[PDB]
């Protein structure tokens, strides 16, 4: 039982349960500040998405769209199926110090259960059509809603896919490491109104403080 | 008591003491097989060594040359002081599957205790002059020897300092992560008998099995 505030806030996650120990002692945690950058000859990430956003949930921590099987990405010659995607506000990652009002995470897992997460950052701009579909059918804490017209996550990704990569963790407990982070450089857009609705629904900030890089470097596509 | 053989051996380390837990749950462990390589514009590592190798130690696990303060490397704009260098046989790291008969670790530390280790691999050849100076006056088990003539770790490093870099751990308990690994590509040389003395003295292999890369990539300087 964790939250973003107070007794159950981020600085205390590591002590709440024994399962949450990596939140306290891990040295490869997320989010981070994309700062220690190095140009590296990374390959374009092959993406095969389909309209699979079948249901929408509110676990009180985020708004999560569950994904039905068949959509995936390839990283390191390994196929990771898209399982779900959710949002944080403000952004969990900061880029060169810069904080963004909104962030989307696309969570994938391969046959052995290893995760690869795509992070997409948003700025204030035009009302976003995909978000509007999700926002229309926004449930209350604990509740889920099935969707007759399924959503496609590819449309939330920027058109230009140049990305940062690094080895990090889940940004919520148990903060397990060994997560491949793929952070898109190009910023997406949603309205100021769309952001505010989200925040109210959650009860404030929903981001974990940036975590030290320590020995890591952030790689940037050539 | 941890060792390289049996029930106190590497597959069992994580289970012995709670202080060793990262050895079993860690996902950014060392050594690794240097395989998933990506070309990166890494900076040339600035090295300022002086003849500072003052004493030799036998802790039963390795032969450690303690270094007097004053020698350092610069990584990520941070000054990492050389504290010591020690040995393993065979190599802890492997390059493209290839294992070496002998490996040197140069352990450095910054203001806050963050470690950055340079790894050098050796192949068989003629008598290594620097290894010989060390070999001709090994201590009795557990005890130390001041050297009278200071050793320069610089002479154990190859002429070409082209390197692989990655985020890993100590290769011995407690296997703490957050370690900067810098592995030189160019192979150094020492004799087959110099290798054998070290092996008989240690009682066999003194390397941890390679650990999975998991989410990591190895960067290679361009
Ligand atoms: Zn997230
Ligand atoms: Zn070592």
């Amino acid at each position: 039982h964790w939250s973003y505030h107070g007794e159950t806030g981020p600085q205390h996650w590591g002590d709440l349960k024994n399962e949450y120990i990596m939140c306290k002692i891990g040295k490869n945690q997320s989010p981070v500040d994309i700062s220690r950058i190095v140009e590296a000859e990374l390959e374009k990430i092959k993406i095969n998405y389909s309209s699979g956003g079948s249901s929408i949930t509110n676990n009180g921590h985020t708004i999560k769209v569950s994904y039905e099987p068949g959509s995936y990405i390839i990283v390191d010659g390994i196929r990771f199926e898209l399982k779900q995607f959710h949002f944080h506000a403000p952004s969990e990652h900061t880029i060169k110090g810069k904080s963004y009002p909104f962030e989307a995470h696309f969570v994938h897992a391969d046959k052995d259960g290893n995760l690869a997460v795509i992070g997409v950052i948003f700025k204030e701009g035009k009302k976003n059509p995909i978000i509007e579909k999700i926002w229309e059918n926004l449930p209350e804490a604990g509740k889920t809603i099935k969707l007759a017209h399924k959503i496609n996550a590819y449309d939330l990704l920027p058109k230009k896919k140049k990305y940062y990569r690094y080895s990090g963790s889940l940004t919520t407990p148990p903060c397990s490491e060994g997560v491949r982070w793929i952070v898109m450089e190009e910023e997406m857009e949603l309205s100021k109104e769309q952001i505010e609705k989200f925040r109210k629904l959650m009860g404030g900030d929903t981001n974990r403080p940036v975590q030290p890089l320590n020995a890591r470097m952030i790689m940037e596509m050539d």
